[PDB]
């Protein structure tokens, strides 16, 4: 069978596409200017809409850092004091002050302590501590323990399909596994403390941060503090 | 016909572009500090502007929402409680508490029970119960029903088509069917119950929520509360 | 004329593109096994002489939209392609029965000259996954004509592809009638 | 010199964008049947020789 043949080499690339894309605003900001703002804390709903596009099995988590973490020490990072001078007044918060509330349950999890996810309400009091607090972490580039707080997956195989919130597959849109909508919450109290705060243990236990825990009489200087909340997509 | 020839391949990408912007505060407040506030209820014009621009035909609607909420009971958020303590004062509050009123009629939509828009004026007493309470939901994410309360559209293809507030086809600017300034109204009474909420069949019935139907002698507790409203563009 | 997809893993009788390296870090359900007949072929002109038994006998049928051909493009998969395809394979001009074009050239004209003669042909090809990552127009190495999937789903039920590097090779054989 | 329009729909005789995947969820008033002729060319210089009848002989 004589022939004459041309050959072409097809090179397929298969990337790791992960894509998440945010609809709020960069920069959240807590203005306590009012008693009542003081006393009952601040609530800020959907400030951030999360869209998930993923090729691979992703797991989604929000991890609280800044440069004081990034130096081991889970603080949020001043920038300026206002006020005179108190001894007891020291301007080192808790990262695990804030709190996020997740709209949609975790579609695939387990864990040891605590709740895996940021789904509780947002309870009154120091009732709860530890339902809603942050996953304080002095370096969020490896992936959570098993026990930390996923949104959308977990520390084990347990994750959710690749796929995008465009094309549908069951559902679509908003009401698929790959968008999420999540609520800020700060509430300092009257003392001056942070009674919601959590220790740094991974920022998923039962035991206060407050800052009497510190000091037995400490309450926040004011001034102006900055803290940075980032939602990582990992492969899974 | 002996020819050489090159191909370039173009691949057009058709995005689903839903824009909705807003020119308000993200934070309304409603502070009751004199008696006629308590009396006559809180009114704010005009408190946000949405601009809608879409590449698909759309329905606008308002939803209600809160922590409590995604949990299956349609309350307000409780944060603090100001006073001593009663029995007769429960921290359970209506979600379909807030009145929104709207500027524009609704250019399209069929629904079945009381109206299907917050087009009805401020009515006032006990005498509307229905005409501009929000559609109280635990998941907001999913097209409301078809007897709910739509802004521009409804549950059937009953829409508008596709377009923006800045191009003009017709009219342009605010006078399109692409821009809604919508009013709210929190309208408590002397004897502390709220006579203008209405039961959660849908958050669109006129049967009475208030606090006597809770208790028959409960008013609201004084106290800080916090409710999310949500605007959603959803696809048609 | 037909075309043949082929690599060094299908001259080991595995029917499969050769890996290269692999993207990430791991997961168990991530294989680096995809079919050959994952990539598609559409051709330009009619087949001018053809009669096979399944399914389509040529790349004529158009780029179809999601798993509902599932055998109108795939590319003929063999392990073995320098021998002449079987009677109900997919050639791009003649079979393997005495069903042929005539000799000639594409310059020289015996009825239409140039791009419009049967000595002729402009293929484009298509490679589409999914983001579940499974290939939903792969079919099953019968011979790469048939109506039977042949995704990821069908090697586990759960299982996507490994992200990297993999490379196939297409030769478009004439052979002699 | 020509450009010319094609697609595998086109090469059946119907002259349309060929469909990939379809974003959103659905509406009884979304074809996913578009002209060809949706995409314009233009070029640089003129056509140096050309007679033809219908709008312009050119990009």
């Amino acid at each position: 069978n004589l022939i004459s043949e041309q050959n072409v080499t097809v090179t397929m690339d298969l990337q790791p596409v992960l894509q998440l894309g945010m609809q709020g605003s960069e920069t959240v900001s807590f203005v306590f200017s009012q008693i009542s703002e003081y006393i009952g804390g601040l609530t800020q709903y959907g400030a951030v809409d999360l869209s998930v596009s993923s090729t691979v099995d992703w797991c989604l988590y929000a991890a609280a850092f800044s440069s004081d973490a990034a130096d081991a020490e889970l603080n949020w990072t001043n920038m300026v004091t206002f006020g005179d001078s108190n001894p007891n007044s020291i301007t080192n918060l808790p990262i695990t002050v804030l709190q996020l509330f997740q709209s949609k349950p975790n579609p695939d999890t387990n864990s040891t302590r605590d709740s895996p996810s940021f789904k509780t309400a947002f309870d009154t009091g120091r009732a709860a501590l530890g339902e809603n607090n942050v996953y304080a972490s002095r370096d969020p580039f490896d992936r959570p323990s098993a026990d930390a707080r996923y949104i959308a997956g977990g520390n084990a195989p347990a994750e959710v399909a690749g796929g995008s919130y465009l094309v549908d597959d069951g559902a679509s849109g908003s009401n698929g596994a790959f968008y999420f909508t999540i609520s800020f919450r700060v509430v300092p109290a009257l003392p001056g403390t942070y009674p919601r705060a959590t220790s740094e243990d991974q920022g998923n236990t039962d035991e206060t941060d407050d800052l009497v825990v510190r000091g037995d009489g400490r309450y926040a200087y004011p001034g102006v503090y900055t803290l940075n909340v980032k939602f990582v997509m990992v492969e899974c």
